[PDB]
């Protein structure tokens, strides 16, 4: 009677266990093949197709052993089985936890604020700088009045509400925001630079504002030759140029960060600054570990019933790993809808390398999410009627679980033509 469904939505769900594996096996092909693979982007992308490939070929092991009379003798292998196959599943999320939290800082804290945030360094208490003068914030001057008293006045009188010497990072990056147009006047007014400046672009402007609020624009009008190079779009010879000057051997590291970004155009000499490979590789791999571990004592004592994959009502063990994977969902959550505030409200007027590549990445990830995420939002809620629908709930649920290997191959697989198209 019932058996009927389940025979054949078993070919199905075998189907296309088939069709993922070979395309999440091509793709990973293609990924250690390109040089691309030394950039952090990649390799975030290799790791995530590389769990998901264990993870489906776990589910042919788990189908061609398991059956009832196995399931009742709780044998040592059968249940590593089922320990290994959820413990991919824990991969899964905190892979895409990778490729949320790169995503999203890619598009959130990498910009000029951030940028200068790193170089400059930023104080939120009013404090005097080299030349005695009041500064807070990044760089930001308030007054040449040696009278603290006055410059809480000018403080208070910029922001709009009383400082008493100390303000928000939120309120710093409108006094920021306030210097920028400042200092894009004045570049774009000074015959030395507006030339070169007009020719750049916005991650390169970055470079050069960087520059102007390091030394000032006289100070950046010296070189003559740098920005020969820089208007002419000679970015090598730029970038060597650059190093032999003595604000690089006075400051090595901004020099080094400024001067990549105006080699490459991006800001993957800022943005890589912070991530790094190896904290990722612990997120992925290795904290899955730990969580499976607790949930096997939470199977031995609580439910040791059908190689940890039975089903014991009503104490749930399944929490112990599930738990962290919608806790990581969450935050992922977080981050999108943190993006598109950032995307829709202060991104909206431009249009950049960045933000092309930054709109077709949150598309996808908006495109991903129904494919991925209908299969456990269903799992909470049954027929109902029990009519037909209830065979569409089930038929509808191999065709998508199945299928995610494809899903995640092609959207990985697309974020190849989103870098630069
Ligand atoms: C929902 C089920 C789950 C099964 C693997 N899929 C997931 C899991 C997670 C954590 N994030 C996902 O997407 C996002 C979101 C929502 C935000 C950002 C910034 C990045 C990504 C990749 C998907 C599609
Ligand atoms: C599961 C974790 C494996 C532990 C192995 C040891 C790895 C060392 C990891 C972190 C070292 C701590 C300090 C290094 C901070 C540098 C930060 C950075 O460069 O981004
Ligand atoms: C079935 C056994 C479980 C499989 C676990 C595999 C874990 C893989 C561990 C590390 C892979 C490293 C690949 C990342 C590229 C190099 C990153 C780096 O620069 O350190």
């Amino acid at each position: 009677k019932s058996k009927v469904h389940y025979h054949v939505a078993a070919i199905i769900n075998y189907l296309g266990h088939c069709i993922s594996l070979v395309a999440l096996l091509v793709a990973f092909v293609l990924f250690l093949r390109a040089r691309s693979i030394r950039c952090l982007r990649n390799i975030i992308h290799a790791n995530l197709i590389a769990a998901f490939i264990l993870r489906n070929a776990t589910w042919f092991v788990v189908q061609l052993t398991m059956s009832p009379e196995v399931h009742q003798s709780n044998v040592g292998w059968c249940r590593l089985v089922t320990a290994a196959y959820n413990y991919f599943h824990v991969t899964n999320f905190f892979w895409m936890f990778g490729e949320g939290c790169y995503l999203h800082t890619a598009i959130v804290l990498t910009n000029i604020f951030e940028m200068l945030r790193i170089d400059e360094g930023l104080r939120l208490k009013i404090y005097k700088d080299t030349e005695g003068y009041y500064t807070i914030g990044i760089g930001h001057l308030l007054t040449k009045s040696p009278s603290l008293s006055v410059a809480k006045s000018e403080l208070d009188k910029a922001i709009g509400r009383n400082s008493n010497g100390v303000i928000t990072k939120d309120e710093a990056e409108k006094l920021f925001n306030q210097d920028v147009d400042a200092a894009v006047r004045g570049i774009l007014r000074n015959a030395k630079l507006k030339p070169v400046y007009d020719s750049l672009d916005a991650v390169r402007r970055s470079a050069l504002i960087n520059m102007v609020f390091q030394m000032g624009e006289t100070g950046v009008a010296g070189f003559t030759n740098s920005l020969r190079m820089l208007q002419q779009k000679r970015w090598d010879e730029a970038a060597v140029n650059l190093a032999k000057s003595r604000w690089y051997n006075q400051t090595p590291n901004r020099a080094k960060r400024v001067i990549a970004t105006f080699r490459t155009g991006t800001w993957d000499a800022y943005l890589t600054d912070r991530l790094r490979a190896w904290m990722f590789i612990c997120i992925g791999w290795g904290v899955p570990f730990p969580i499976i571990v607790a949930w096997a004592i939470g199977k031995l004592y609580y439910d040791n019933e059908k190689c940890w994959a039975g089903k014991r009502p009503g104490v749930y063990t399944d929490y112990i790993y599930q738990g962290p994977m919608a806790l990581v969902l969450l935050i992922n959550f977080i981050f999108l809808f943190n993006i598109v505030r950032i995307l829709m409200t202060k991104l909206r007027a431009s249009t950049t390398s960045e933000t092309i590549q930054a709109r077709k990445a949150v598309k996808a990830t908006l495109v991903l999410l129904p494919l991925l995420g209908i299969t456990y939002m269903l799992a909470f809620v049954n027929p109902g009627e029990d009519e037909v629908s209830r065979v569409v709930f089930i038929y509808f649920n191999a065709f998508l679980e199945s299928f995610q290997g494809f899903f995640v191959s092609v959207f990985a697989c697309f974020l190849n033509s989103e870098v630069r198209s």
